[PDB]
RNA sequence: CGACGCUAGCGU
RNA sequence: ACGCUAGCGUCG
């Protein structure tokens, strides 16, 4: 690769030693920029001094790719390149691995753990730190944690040769800024977080850049929601019935929208605090009652954004997971109206006008350009399958050869994700979710459809990375009309972003270097200023059947994070099944998923820790607590001796 | 099992 | 400003 002139331009500040945030559009080759930087940095040292670079990537695919490029590139120059990720994290001398390698590709969460564990004494070991997607440096994110460590050693009395810090991104973001001054403040905060005295962008070479990356034309499609109440009418009855069945027990109480969802979750929270014998029958009934009631609320939301068939099949798939006592009654109410709902799904006149417009868009582009590659973004993983079936089930769309991309959680694994991206060069169109955010550098697309897709200014600028080619088009399809305005804001926010950067770049240096020091200092003492056990024995009950699980005295903590149970008393209370994720995370190894032996509620997982094979539980499956952090009791460290 | 980010809704 | 709920994604 012959370096483009603007790649040198973006590299210039970093090569002169300044801490720099490099802001350039996706696909412009920011990767090769960090190579030029990194190469220049190592060759600046005299014999008897060696530089040590750490490249950060917060996604495994990006991690593996960088380690590949860097290794192939820098092997010739006599620099040893290595990497450490979650799989290679455990049972290795991290300190010596860092010591014996000149360039090190890393996940940030690993450097955080090694700093906290003390295995890595200080960042002074590194002469250079490169943050990829540096806009993630903020809040509690791992990137920011690494910099908190960096900032304390700076502002503290502790003296060390702190590393040069570089960062990379297509956008810094304006945050919540309503204007230039607020936007300029947010960017200044980020610069301080990364200790950057310079924001680098293409200026002199702009004409070259725009012949590489092109800004795809954006279109706003405002449609209308279906007026037909036929489908939601019957289900509104079913939900109205389940409301009575629940009200037929507790007798006390305090819509297919999001507001209604938070209620049913609150109802369940209210039913779990409710003789102890009939109590289990009551709680289990309410749990099963609200569960179906909550999944009926889902079938509504789906019917709005997709076919009625997709919602009916979502229930048809649900009730299949129900079977294999009070469930037989509720499925009876469904089976009763099912015959009627089967016909409503078959009626073409009731078709979603939001889909018809999406169909129309797809017909035009492929009629114009049959070689079109498309990415269709959606919100929920459920809606991913709903549209998959819709395309293959549409005679008009027959030219489409759809494929799916999702995250891990129904979950799609990494090799499953990669398997789709390779066929996307067989696959005509890719239905997906936010996984595409920050980019995997997948196949180029001349068409990008945003289906009820809300996001920030950063994701917006990133998603263009699919449309680098001239003539690429992007559509936004929503019936809400609030989604339109939300995107409009982001467009204005990008303007504020680029205006503020130009305005910041005019400032004399050493004045700005002074301001970031003033931003760092204020942020430090507030960060240091933000910082009672209960020895009583409490009983942990299963949130579903309220059966006895174990006592707080039994529970031990593993490495300050994970909670387990001691004794064979617990072993009679649960069952287990192998879950198809035999991957080792951290010190553990995932083997099977735990279930209630009474019920079948998910308690936690059964793993392998060192020599011992021991279960691990989550409190949110057992007053109620969402996490163990919120649960205050005497924490007994797990002792190998017992 | 845990941590973290984004979006929407809600509350001091 | 934080907190809570859900969706979505990522990492250990
Ligand atoms: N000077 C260059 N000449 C030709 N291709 C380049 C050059 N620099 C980068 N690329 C190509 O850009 C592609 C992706 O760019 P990338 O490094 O991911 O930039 P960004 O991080 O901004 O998205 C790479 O596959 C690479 O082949
Ligand atoms: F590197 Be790109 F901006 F995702
Ligand atoms: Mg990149
Ligand atoms: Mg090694
Ligand atoms: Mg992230
Ligand atoms: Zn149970």
């Amino acid at each position: 690769f012959k370096p483009r002139n603007y790649q040198l331009e973006l590299a210039l500040p970093a090569m002169k030693g300044k801490n720099t945030i490099i802001c350039a559009p996706t696909g412009c080759g920011k990767t090769f920029v960090s190579l030029l930087i990194c190469e220049h940095h190592l060759k600046k040292f005299p014999q008897g001094q060696k530089g040590k670079v750490v490249f950060f990537a917060n996604q495994i695919p990006v991690y593996e790719q960088q380690k590949s490029v860097f290794s192939k590139y820098f092997e010739r120059h006599g620099y040893r390149v290595t990497g450490i990720s979650g799989a290679t994290a455990e049972n290795v001398p991290v300190e010596q691995i860092v010591e014996n390698n000149d360039i090190i590709i890393l996940t940030p969460q690993i450097l955080v753990n090694n700093l906290k564990k003390g295995t890595i004494p200080s960042l002074s070991i590194f002469t250079l730190m490169i943050f990829d997607e540096c806009h993630n440096t903020s809040k509690q994110h791992p990137y920011n944690m690494i910099m908190f460590n960096y900032l304390d050693q700076k502002l503290g009395g502790s003296s060390g040769p702190l590393p040069q810090v570089i960062g990379l991104t297509a956008s810094v973001g304006v945050g919540d800024a309503k204007n230039t001054d607020e936007a300029l403040d947010y960017i200044c905060k980020l610069c301080a977080s990364l200790d950057a005295s310079v924001i680098a962008t293409v200026k002199h070479n702009l004409e070259e850049l725009e012949q590489v990356v092109y800004k795809p034309q954006k279109f706003f499609r405002k449609v209308e929601s279906r007026i037909s109440d036929k489908f939601k009418y019957i289900i509104a009855q079913l939900m109205r019935d389940t409301e009575s069945l629940a009200k037929r027990i507790c007798k006390d109480l305090e819509f297919g929208t999001q507001k209604y969802e938070q209620w049913i979750v609150t109802v369940q929270k209210a039913c779990m605090v409710f003789d102890k014998d009939e109590e289990s029958r009551i709680c289990k009934a309410l749990f099963l009652y609200t569960s179906h009631l909550r999944k009926y609320n889902d079938a509504l939301i789906i019917s709005e954004h997709a076919r009625m068939k997709d919602a009916l099949d979502y229930l048809k798939d649900f009730f299949s997971n129900v079977r294999a006592e009070i469930e037989q009654d509720l499925t009876q109410r469904f089976e009763e109206k099912l015959q009627e709902l089967e016909s409503v799904s078959r009626d073409p006149s009731n078709e979603n006008p939001k889909l018809e417009d999406l169909c129309f868009i797809l017909q035009e582009e492929y009629h114009l350009n049959p070689e079109t590659i498309t990415i269709l973004f959606v919100k929920t993983r459920a809606l991913v399958d709903a549209l998959k079936n819709w395309i293959e089930g549409n005679p008009k769309l027959s030219f489409l050869k759809p494929g799916i991309l999702t995250g891990r959680g129904t979950g799609m694994t990494l090799p499953a994700q990669k398997c789709i991206l390779d066929a996307f060069k067989d696959h005509n169109i890719l239905i997906a979710t936010s996984v595409a955010d920050e980019g995997i550098d997948i196949a180029q697309c001349n068409l990008v459809i945003l289906y009820e897709y809300v996001g920030n200014v950063i994701k917006m600028i990133q998603t263009r990375g699919r449309g680098r080619a001239r003539g690429s088009k992007c559509f936004l399809l929503t019936s809400n009309a609030g989604v339109i305005e939300k995107e409009q804001i982001n467009m204005y926010k990008e303007k504020m972003m680029n205006d503020s950067i130009l305005r910041l770049q005019t400032w004399d240096e050493a004045v700005f270097r002074e301001k970031i020091l003033h931003i760092q200092t204020h942020e430090k003492f507030i960060r240091d200023s933000q910082e009672v056990p209960d020895k009583e024995n409490k009983k942990l009950l299963c949130r579903k059947c309220k059966a006895l699980a174990c006592y707080t005295a039994d529970v031990r903590v593993i490495e300050e994070c994970h909670y387990t149970v001691l004794g064979d008393a617990f072993k009679e209370c649960f069952v287990s099944r192998p879950h198809p994720k035999p991957k080792q995370f951290s010190s553990f190894e995932k083997r099977a998923k735990i279930f209630c032996a009474r019920c079948s509620h998910d308690w936690g997982i059964h793993v392998k820790y060192k020599t011992f094979e021991i279960p691990v539980i989550k409190i949110e499956s057992f007053t109620l607590y969402s996490k163990w952090k919120d649960f205050h009791f005497e924490k007994i460290p797990f002792d190998p001796a017992e």
